[PDB]
């Protein structure tokens, strides 16, 4: 299932709670940039996906503060889930930091995150 | 926080009511204008809640899975972007919505845009 | 391709000089008003030649790799939409920033915007 | 280098030739969508690129009309060709269909390619 602890191809940890309604609660630990330790997240997936071999939808948000750095930026996961023998999480990601509106056209960076149980 | 709460309507046509919480958290409800969808649901995200105090927007991001006691898309949206506080306040933002496929047609599983939110009273 | 044809300013204010041919190509200069950027850079894509008549836009792209003979940024921008014809004619877009990273870096390559051109005369 | 043939994750095949000032040309087949035979692309990459380490940047376009089919689209891609022994061009992709002004909100896909020298 969904719940459990994740790890992507950069080596970071998801480690996620999926409610029976459709939450998603739990901490992120970037194995990347201006970051350090878990940071909360929260979300939300399809919890009656279809039943014809198609993955659950799902999404979650980590704003990067927590009690060590404010990097004072957000990044959000859009994805789906894939069942099976090894599990995926498959990811594109925008991470928006804040700027001033005369920067905003390079605020937002994209990109890719595939996710595992698989410890490194 | 006092400035993020509110309801908020985009370019769509779309509500997005939303209570923001000490601990960074969002909460509350989405009506969105458009696609398969019909009614509020529920969204969840995430704010700085110590921002930059030099000019900068506040960084946010919420979720919305399209699904509530009334319809079910099969998919989820997320949102990631920055308020703009003031007495004209925004919300500037861009999304990724993700539908539920089959591995052979996940290429084609995620939709990318650009919502800007306008905040009412 | 008459209608695609000519000069265009975005929200920034970035010049964008195309020229479409019968075959399909984009060909031109980009002028951008932000980042590490001076000058014209060259320019060149490809749209559909042949679009719907339905009241559907033209879907179009191009590329300027941010090289030119006055200052190489090492980064390439696609910009990704559609033309929308007419007295008022308007190129909605959203781009893709890359720059050249190392490995490690990699993850932090690609920046995500949205553009929105008006011809000019 | 950057000219040769290059195959991604899906099977797609692109062809490509890179000009010594900064020009890229060729074709593509994609093995999957409304797609058959070859498309012509152009594009762009940074002809000097950085001497320590870094990739090159690049990105081209396909209009999905050829003498075949037209699927009234039209994706860029964007990334970084990363030498080495196993040579690589990492992408993002926007896929762009024409709309309406009122369906524009999902006339635009996401997605990331990654391509190397290596034949299914
Ligand atoms: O540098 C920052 O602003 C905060 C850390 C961001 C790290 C990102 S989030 C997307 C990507 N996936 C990860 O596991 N880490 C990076
Ligand atoms: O069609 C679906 O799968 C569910 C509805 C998605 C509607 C989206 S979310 C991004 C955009 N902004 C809105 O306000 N509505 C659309
Ligand atoms: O800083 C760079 O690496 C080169 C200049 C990039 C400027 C970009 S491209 C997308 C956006 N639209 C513009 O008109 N300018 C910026
Ligand atoms: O269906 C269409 O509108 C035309 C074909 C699109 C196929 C795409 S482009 C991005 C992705 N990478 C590929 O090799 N094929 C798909």
């Amino acid at each position: 299932g969904i719940t459990g602890t994740w790890y992507n191809q950069l080596g970071s940890t998801f480690i996620v709670t999926a409610g029976a309604d459709g939450a998603l609660t739990g901490t992120y630990e970037s194995a990347v940039g201006n970051a350090e330790s878990r940071y909360v997240l929260t979300g939300r997936y399809d919890s009656a996906p279809a039943t014809d071999g198609s993955g659950t939808a799902l999404g979650w948000t980590v704003a990067w503060k927590n009690n060590y750095r404010n990097a004072h930026s957000a990044t959000t996961w859009s994805g789906q889930y894939v069942g099976g023998a090894e599990a995926r999480i498959n990811t594109q990601w925008l991470l928006t930091s804040g700027t001033t509106e005369a920067n905003a056209w390079k605020s937002t960076l994209v990109g890719h995150d595939t996710f595992t149980k698989v410890k490194p």
